[PDB]
């Protein structure tokens, strides 16, 4: 291995062209966003045989100093014309390579720093001025760039996703049936209140979808947060392994120009102490020990 | 300082009595909780003088045990018939210094876990199953009760309160006139991005009113939460100091049963990196260096 | 309640002036601090009644921007010629008070950004490192100070004081929790012979506040021999409880520091949960508990 | 891609076998490992073509559920009799995939959870306790493995990687960075002597996967010697770049442990912002800088 780059490159552009006429889809209402503000944790890492010395020499006379990356990366937000973060990590990526001839790879990530509406007030509308920053699910984006011997650059890999979604559902879930031996001691349950923690990450067939110059073709975070709950909703479940496989298989059904749907998913489940409450369908559960579940699974088109 | 107690006391309960008829303001459409999901955080403090002997002796024949105030807890969320965390606060108070006579002094902090509605499909609706979990901001409550000399139990304090509120406003905020002098470096900003973190609490005039039985006389932090974000967009606003005051004189407008609200703030408004955009109203900025300023502010009736 | 000012203003220092001339205990063998490097994170907030109107009224006349708050404490930070963060914080105290009339009330809090030494060869040996350091992000020392300034002009302080934070302490054996009250609400089982892992955050106040500053070091308390005494104690006790453990914490630090006035106790259980209580042919395996843990608070005085 | 499994296993075993019999080098006084606490966190991934249905149909029959994984690992500690997290590693995935005949591929990850010493007063001096142990939050080792069972049912291991993670280091002054492109996108200044602040996690592979496990400790290569040949190079070095440390850094490594194929980090720049460089009558003040930090990713091989 041999790259560097910089992390945590934090930009928010205010009025970004507006991503407007997305298809929608059944489970949700999204069709585009305003882009008032416009948020971005951005990492960006560089390779290139010629970086060797560098290392090997302490010779820096082609470093690219990371601090000058971050300048890179916060001016070209400034200039982007476009409407997504996908988007963004390929005028990046391009302005990049064509700048630094002596680099031959670049891997972008994008995380969303996403923003709520407000209220504001004779009747109370969303304001066009106040917005709640939110520490909730969030869209990211990947993004690796190659220079050629022939010179021309080529997208290697592209990856979007939702980070970050956290959904319980009060009843509705079992998980019975599992392996009992001599290390099993986990009561079978015919109605848990399932709390899982999601990141869903899908690839599309043809990169350029990606970026949103035809929204009809974009496939948005949100959507896919709307199917997620509309799955979970819908299905009796019968462990996460078996929702996660659901949600794909929508995702993939709405979405027919995508390629792969990728989970991760985490059991956090609440253990329960009340059973039972005199009148009453409720009870009471508390946060468990600290380890986890979790499952990994991809889906393809 | 004599006292001890159990932290992070989780509970969730499902399907508590549902909050309805909480009078409305014009600035939010809030007007009760259905309490499918009704989480909290509880922090319990006791203290008398009769547990001396357990830190001067180690002698535990007057000690409840922590893990025991947590099934306490635990077992009063499945009994308590209310539907508020002040008025929870209140069940476990009276019904601890009933059961424990050699306790002078409870005190209670409950937090609010939140959680929010998500979408379920032939038309979407919210789901009454499927709840996604919120690190956003969120209601809290406290109470202190004391056993007096006659016997009597009585509360001492009360506060009710909501933290974890993060709002910025792109463009009508000023913070110029401020002092310059040999220690003065910031420059004078006519058009800043206020962003500000609130926690915001309130106190009753009679604590009566807290606990959610006249749902008239409650007052719910979404509420709150609904008048900060509508005073910071009807304002110009000057520096945080003058925010905070205004909406501290708005919430007492709209809830005449309010003694006092106290505010704490931070600045956490971002450094701008490109001023001018071509053919755009837009701007680029980025996260500041760790310090941060704070505000400490008490408005009265 | 009407104040304002800046929190996380952290200054790194290199070269203060070396804290030596302490006197020791036989529970810690701190002899002082070489100072190549001295971190803080330092909060500030300021009060006076003639800064109402930059709240009623929008008013900036009368506001030092906190900016240059964070400004006057690192530069402070540059020009400071003592030894501790007690003597920091009255320093900056002092000087701010001294140059904004309007202020009435200044409170400081400075916490200790601690590095350990490392180690390197060199010339034929390894030797501690005077170039080298390791971040820390353990227990860390602590202070606090409120000033006033009287209708006279003169500056008093009106409380300090010092403390240790962060320390997690866990001992294996020799830990008991039984005779507790056993009722409808109680499942905790009675133990022997528990791992006891407690957090502990220490402070002090000191009869008399001169003492905290440094200049004599010789009556100076430092946190690292705080730190050593509670160590010391919990190995030698046969504890009953964390209860118990802290009151005999302070009654030793008293004991070691008649200079003190009092020591308080924030103190958290974190002990472990068992799972395999016996090994084939003398340990176990314990694993992390559910979040709720027990607290204790608690003051001895002299 | 499938496979599901269990992550923040915590384990803490009293009294392991003690690891000595090491063979030291010039940068460490290391001699090997106490064990009276031994804590370790467990990360465990499974899989094999036969779970296709617990997901594809919801039949949880060839499902071992994850919480009887979280008691395998820790029932495993309470039996394990070697010294080392690999060779707990090595123990816990061969038993594994010896119960669970349908998994084809297990991955684990341990995480050293680190105590350190302290010291109590008894019996008339002041002596390192065998009782009590300060909780770390610093630096600490980790081990990595991946096995596989193949058609005929035997077993390979088809990756090991050892580490250590979240080593924090400054060094005050010699360190430079110049030289670098100047053009369109640059505003750092040239910088001949800054105090550079770099976080490291280092990682090795051995050449014999054997001699990860301490069996013959002398062919162990230990996460605390790796910590000092760090810190002595950096003191060692006028650095012009942490690229140009991290590959003497490696190289030392490799000249030292023989035994080792590989070594890879991943380095981060945390260096502080100056805000006074010249103070009356050597030292500075420096502060926390903005969020963005720059990283290197490197290996070096012997
Ligand atoms: O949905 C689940 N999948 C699992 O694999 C599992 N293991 N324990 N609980 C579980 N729940
Ligand atoms: O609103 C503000 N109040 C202040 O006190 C301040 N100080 N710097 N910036 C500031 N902004
Ligand atoms: O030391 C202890 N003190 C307590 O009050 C307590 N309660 N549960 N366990 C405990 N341990
Ligand atoms: O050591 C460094 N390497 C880099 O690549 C770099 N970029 N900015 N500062 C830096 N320091
Ligand atoms: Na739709
Ligand atoms: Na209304
Ligand atoms: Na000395
Ligand atoms: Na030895």
């Amino acid at each position: 291995v041999m790259y560097y780059g910089k992390g945590d490159v934090f930009a928010y552009r205010t009025y970004l062209k507006p991503l407007t006429g997305v298809r929608t889809i059944p489970e949700s209402p999204f069709s585009g966003r305003d882009h008032i503000l416009f948020g971005v944790n951005v990492k960006i890492s560089v390779g290139g045989t010629k970086l060797l010395t560098s290392f090997t020499k302490g010779d820096n006379s082609l470093v690219v100093a990371t601090d000058s990356m971050k300048n890179f990366i916060q001016k070209h937000l400034a200039s982007y014309t476009g409407t997504t973060i996908e988007g963004f990590l390929e005028y990046v990526a391009t302005s990049f390579l064509k700048k630094y001839s002596h680099i031959e790879k670049i891997s972008l990530i994008g995380e969303e720093i996403p923003f709520e509406t407000t209220f504001a007030v004779g009747n109370r509308a969303a304001s066009e001025l106040v917005f709640k920053k939110s520490r909730n699910e969030y869209a990211t984006a990947y993004l690796n760039m190659v220079r050629n011997e022939d010179n021309t650059l080529n997208i290697t890999e592209q990856q979007s996703g939702l980070a970050g979604l956290q959904l319980i559902k009060v009843s509705g879930n079992s998980f019975v049936g599992f392996i009992r031996d001599e290390y099993t001691t986990l009561p079978e349950d015919s109605n848990r209140p399932l709390f899982v923690y999601l990141n869903i990450k899908w690839k599309y067939k043809n990169t350029e979808d990606s970026f949103g110059t035809n929204p009809e073709n974009y496939v948005a975070a949100e959507q896919i947060r709307d199917i997620a709950t509309s799955v979970f909703h819908e299905t009796e479940t019968l462990s996460i392994q078996h929702l996660i496989y659901l949600i794909g298989r929508r995702i993939l059904e709405r979405f027919p120009q995508l390629q792969e749907v990728y989970f991760e998913s985490q059991n956090h489940t609440w253990d329960k102490i009340v059973e039972e409450i005199p009148e009453s369908e409720g009870k009471v559960y508390t946060e468990p020990r600290p380890p986890y579940g979790f499952q990994c699974f991809t889906v393809t088109q």
